[PDB]
């Protein structure tokens, strides 16, 4: 109904403060490029690159079982 839709309006305006503690993660996105709480995702980002990067040597060593001579300088 129509009652409601003042009601919302406060209601965000607290979001606003940061009154509930949080707000949508669309909106962390923009500061985490900037500010130093990037550091706590980088951690993350390094975890899934360190999980990722075991898989590069993993090809040498395929590359090794694929065993070549010939080829092979």
């Amino acid at each position: 109904g129509s009652k409601i839709e003042p009601v919302v309006l406060p209601l965000l305006w607290f979001e606003q403060s940061g009154a509930m503690g949080g707000k949508p993660l669309s909106t962390f996105y923009t500061q985490l490029v900037l500010m130093p709480q990037v550091l706590h995702y980088a951690q993350y980002v390094l975890l899934g690159l360190g999980g990722l990067l075991l898989l590069v040597p993993i090809i040498c060593q395929l590359r090794s079982q694929e065993k070549c001579f010939l080829f092979w300088s």
